[PDB]
């Protein structure tokens, strides 16, 4: 399905997307003002994405499988559980941390997002979960599923936080030090 | 004082009144401090914007649900906990234009807000770490609760966009609660 045309023009429109929001912040990101960075017609963008939301949604969606494909697990290689998760805890909290209005443009999309953008939110919940579940694992067992589901939640109320500045990076992550703890600590 | 608390319960009764009519946009400080019959002045002493009168408003629904033990004495900690988990989780379903004005402003509350925050997220960890617990509970139960209310508030998200059912919910937070205590 798709094209080579139709990927160049939803590449074009997920970086205008995402150079709009790093530069005015989630309410810089309006249709027409996409539209004519990443030179596409406004009818051919409602097609792919019927709204803001499906923008920012699909390039924070876009942003975790650019981190999962990049990532080297090299770092890692004879590491424990333990170690891997808060490996994987550590690169997207960097990542998120680089760009705040960008970041915080992404996640105000993704937190409140409706039923209309939900293949979009599952893409990006089931990415962070993949990089969870592999990192505690290879491929995971379903109980590992389940505890990256956890992280996941903790880790997107520690994001929230931090956005806002009601926590400091250090408090994020001691934070998320405690859940790995609480759920896989015998794993070290 | 009395006059103060009676004041404060009249401004939180008109928040609640008009965001159960119109959600996050209706709530507007001029309206809730004419509804409430308390000058401008007043309202901004006790909550400095909309955003610190929506996080006190949800302070005030935890509190109360917490005041309203003895019926689950014989449970185990875990029945305990998934039964607190069911008590909050209907409360947040009855009224959606509500619980979306109380959540939108948690959830985007900045640092001048942090202290009515702060004491919410300490309500509702409280009522988790109190149900796995008998009497008051260790700083490990308090660290879990945390977990569980992270885990709630990401559900309530799915719950309010309708991209999960209330079944979903419960066995979401039902799966997070195996895998913390067992």
């Amino acid at each position: 399905l798709g094209s080579e045309a139709q990927r160049e023009r939803r590449k074009r429109i997920l970086d205008a997307t995402m150079a709009i929001a790093s530069k005015g912040g989630y309410e810089a990101v309006q249709m027409r003002a996409v539209a004519d960075r990443a030179d596409v017609a406004v009818g051919t963008l409602y097609r792919y994405f019927p709204s803001k939301v499906h923008l920012l949604v699909s390039a924070l969606g876009r942003e975790f499988s650019r981190i999962d494909a990049k990532t080297d697990r090299s770092a890692v290689a004879g590491a424990t559980p333990f170690q891997r998760l808060n490996f994987m805890v550590g690169k997207l909290n960097r990542a998120m941390q680089r760009n705040p209005l960008l970041t915080e443009a992404m996640t105000r999309a993704y937190v409140f997002a409706d039923a209309s953008a939900a293949s979009e939110v599952d893409q990006v919940e089931k990415l962070i979960d993949s990089m969870f579940a592999r990192a505690m694992a290879g491929e995971p067992t379903e109980d590992q599923y389940h505890i990256a589901r956890v992280i996941s939640d903790v880790w997107l109320s520690n994001l929230l936080a931090w956005l806002t500045r009601r926590a400091s990076a250090t408090d994020v992550s001691k934070r998320l030090d405690l859940a790995v703890r609480l759920l896989i600590g015998d794993q070290d």
